[PDB]
């Protein structure tokens, strides 16, 4: 049978160690498939420190990957209805939902899926066949993924990390009920969520797109990838920043902006920015945080604003970022700082934690 | 023609009898005779002094209805029809600039900067005076948005529906759903509220549930349309949020209005919004103190839509009258009390110690 | 168990009384005794042999509803209620792949090209055979949407909403805005009409005109709803638009559903229609002569939205069977038959000749 | 003491525009006087000067497309930024005046619809003082109701003009679709300037394939140019060989998005059998009434589940959002400019858009 090797996370904050697992049959219908590249995620971090209550132990992380079909036991389809053979280049939704409750079926939101399967997140190795995450030579996905054949005119890697960051992103404009042609864009933060949505909102035909974040580096990438203005927050005041966005929007405000920081203590800041009538899509608070002190009147009621949170991603969406980033594969390959091989995922976590590497991608050796 | 009405010349003194001489009205106006005026709890907040859009002096009353007297030239209401001295009519209270990012780009007149509005922004003190309901007529500017109505409609009913109705019909408005298998909660059971019910009822809502304080008013809003009321002072937070999960079959409310004018009331209804739901924010009316949000619990992982209104505009307008017109009966339960306008200081007296639900005055 | 059911063994042929033995079922499918069986207008072209997607032999019967008998495993319903034995269900007809682009990225999966529909392109040679309506007993799948209902349901009006109600909300669902203001103009008066004209005053329209040429179908049109019925036969062409413009004040409709099943009432409708209307065309269902269509008049210069209604999905079902419960005692009078399932040839000539609206067949 | 404007009038159908002079002192209240820099001939311009569109009163200075530069205002005007508007700007404005209160302007927010829409160069003749109502003249004079745009002297005012008709209304074609364009297929019936002005809209929307169907090589290699994926030459190709082409692309789906951008009614018959189930088509180019044309309701509007969209005119908001993306496209969209004649030959202007030796032609003053 087949050797896989793979790093697996035994306990939490300890390092992922180095495990060997022979493949000798897999589930009928499932698609045995060879990882080439690996997405690392910030996310992958907290789990590690055992803060995300959904994982179980022990498990392969990893939920960003890009690889090539070993074998389909069976028969599988990709998303357009091709049939998968051997050496055909695919991507996956991470998530597989049930298909049958509300979410799923009656309001059309899998995303809500309560019972949302999610490869390197929730599905642990210790039951066979054992390949259930990302950080592996191999892994194993049921039919029930949503697949996608790409080609190698494609970057896989730029795939791998557009998976994760990229769809919710695209999740973050897709809820924008208006073109975005004539508007102006705020994108607070700069990692690799703020900086896909520099990517779609210029690909949406957004008039003017302005980024604000705190690290001059990526400040420069936000600008070599789109971006009209960047404002750092250690540079400039709040009303410094506020009379630029209202200098570009003839006194109104933005349009349409995204909250790509992480922090709760961003919509304080992107409140008063926000025109009369503008849609706040937030997608970066990823834990549960302090309460922020929201005044109902002046930000919602007054504004007719919109505040919208985004939760994670659909196929709908998976699909959607592929074809944007399909476009513009040259501008966001310069968000992968960091290739390391697979046996160096501790490493690469590290990397990642300290803000070292604004992206990692594994490649199993 | 000699008008009166009753002016507000001081912040908390006194609204004061007063007669005015009508001659000529300007060019493209309407001379309107008031019907009915209806007296809302921001009137009270202005005769107090506490809005500050409210020059002095001024004639208060944006809710109204009435009959035409003159037309200074031709004017057409919103369905084409000339209006005609003798025609009734119910009008909307703002006007737009026509020309501002709002009201020709994004399409969203309510959001103009440039909003003027009877009885609010409008004082008394140049001719011809008579910009508000307390009055026995009214001035219509030209560009007033107007709809005439018939003696089947219940103009009590209409001028009181032109505010708080159409600002809880915005709120509807917003939801880019049909209603149809949805759960409707209601935060609040004052005019708004209730307007809400009859609404969230008449676009098809599976389920219509209200929170308030009072059972009075919760006893009403049973009667207009509410499958359940819930007693925000006899129930904890935990057996109303039981009961709503009960009904949705553990996932929350659908689409929540918040119509209680307290910014508190998104801390309860956050914890009611199923995943992916629609939460409208129509109430809170002044700049208060912030609520701590929970930006991760009620925002990102529920996928959720806070929408804030502010006020309405003439679709929304139109669309209340309708719906209105379908529902005069129920809607009359909410007028407590009918005064002359000299009464009008009771009226305000009235509304500002909820001893009444809604006050209209009439002229005489 | 021995359930029976009437087979279509060759089309034209009469429907044959047939046993099955029920020995076991496959895994987590669902065995449900049928209450209440619909004869659907679509069951006589299947009859005849018009409607390719028809496998032989078959068990027709499309519009179910139930009680369980086993589930061979476990199995929720939509609102993740487990079934048990006992339980009333009603049930989505069809089933789709959950995989395709339709179905997992414009999510539109009435538009599945897998999609599976018990009594039409199930047939009933292999086991466990039992894949319609038209019987005592159904197998139904694990992957079918099943809704549970209460003994406080109407059945026999659930069966038949499953089917043309679905259609005509689906047809309403499209409406990019609220029907408050709105006016509606249905053509056509068998179910889909009628349900239509129940949905349109159930989401708020102000105004609900049929056009249609039966008396008895026009004169329940009205018992359940309608403003306003034209006859074809006794009205002309421009009477009925000029009725219609005084209505909407010279405009035309502002929605218009076709329910004839003729192509040809798009040339009436399209000059009904207000510029910027909306058109659901959801009646005409098998091939027809192609009609002449002016493209200028009908859709540029009217800047009208003609939207096609193909089926219907899970999310129409649901809010179908939302609307339908609220009007049970309005609906039921479409029901004018209903005969035991051994008569269901009769109850398909009732459909066919039109001596019947909507025919429910019953097991025993 | 006045200024001196010049305009070519049309007085008789059919007849030569003939060169005028005028003498403009006083203007109305609120009005802002225009001296034009660049003025668009439109193919509807031909129709006009041919006696073929019923709204036309004579005598009348025609064009409906224009950029020009403020001479004086009349009291006080801001552009829809809120800009006071001051002599020297350089503006663009909506050729179009809708009432701003009847049923659609009001209540269903569709201006493009308002039965009392006064449009410069079309329905709004010269006969009456201050005469300057249409853009073939060497000054405009725009109502206070004119909705206007500032732009800057960096800006292709040629492109403008040109925009404000064929672009807004291709604008408000992608406009009523409900998705967002990311990995969809657009197809566009025609390359005159409308469907090219759809090719552009159509990119920066984000649409993932853009193929267009046309019978002229020279504008299929145009479409190619200003960012077209694959054109489809209807003379030289069969409709199945199209259908095959464009379902190969779209995995046997078809088209997401048809814009039908011909002008010919039967554009129907083959755009309807290459759109998918679920498909949009916006159907914006046929311009008069024509024959009627063999519609097929159920394979192509019921089985499909299909939306036809019929596209009137435009309005302010398409307007704003055209010179948006156009302003990010002004080097790709001058190529749409064929001809640039002096306002004196505006006769020969009409012959070269007619005969279709232009694809555009600009007239300007002096
Ligand atoms: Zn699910
Ligand atoms: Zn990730
Ligand atoms: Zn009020
Ligand atoms: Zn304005
Ligand atoms: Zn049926
Ligand atoms: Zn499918
Ligand atoms: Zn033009
Ligand atoms: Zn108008």
């Amino acid at each position: 049978g087949l050797k896989a090797h793979a790093m697996v996370l035994e306990k939490f904050n300890q390092p992922l160690v180095y495990k060997e697992f022979e493949i000798s049959d897999i589930p009928r219908g499932s698609i045995l498939v060879e990882i080439l590249s690996a997405g690392v995620c910030g996310s992958d971090v907290h789990m590690f420190r055992g803060e995300d209550p959904r994982v179980p132990l022990p498990i392969i992380l990893g939920h960003e990957g890009a690889g090539r079909v070993v074998e389909v036991n069976g028969e599988k389809r990709d998303l357009n209805g091709e049939l998968l053979k051997p050496g055909d280049l695919i991507v996956w939704n991470r998530g597989i939902t049930c298909g049958e409750c509300y979410w799923c079926k009656v309001s059309k939101e899998p995303y809500l899926c309560p019972n949302r399967k999610v490869y390197g997140i929730n599905r642990g190795c210790s039951e066979y066949p054992h390949l259930r995450g990302c950080y592996s030579s191999h892994i194993v996905l049921d039919p029930e993924t949503d697949v996608l054949k790409v080609s190698e005119k494609d970057d896989l890697d730029v795939l791998a990390m557009a998976m994760c960051s990229g769809a919710t992103a695209y999740h973050a404009f897709d809820e924008y009920p208006e073109s975005f042609a004539g508007k102006t864009v705020v994108i607070q933060g700069a990692g690799p969520l703020g900086l896909f949505g520099v990517v779609i909102a210029r690909s949406l035909g957004a008039e003017n797109v302005i980024v604000i974040a705190g690290s001059p580096n990526r400040l420069k990438l936000a600008e070599e990838i789109g971006a009209d203005l960047t404002l750092n927050r250690r540079e400039t005041s709040v009303e410094e920043r506020r009379k630029a966005i209202m200098d570009i929007t003839h006194g109104r405000g933005a349009d349409f902006i995204l909250e790509a920081t992480g922090d709760s203590r961003a919509l304080l800041e992107g409140s008063e920015l926000l025109r009369r009538g503008g849609f706040y899509s937030v997608a970066g608070v990823a834990v549960p945080q302090d309460p922020v002190p929201f005044k109902v009147y002046e930000w919602l009621v007054l504004k007719n604003a919109t505040f919208k949170g985004i939760w994670v991603s659909d196929t709908s969406h998976f699909v959607k970022t592929v074809s944007i980033t399909s476009r513009n594969y040259q501008l966001l390959s310069k968000l992968i700082t960091h290739r390391l091989p697979l046996k160096e995922a501790n490493k690469a976590l590290e990397l990642m934690e300290s803000r070292e590497a604004l992206k990692v991608i594994l490649y199993p050796e």
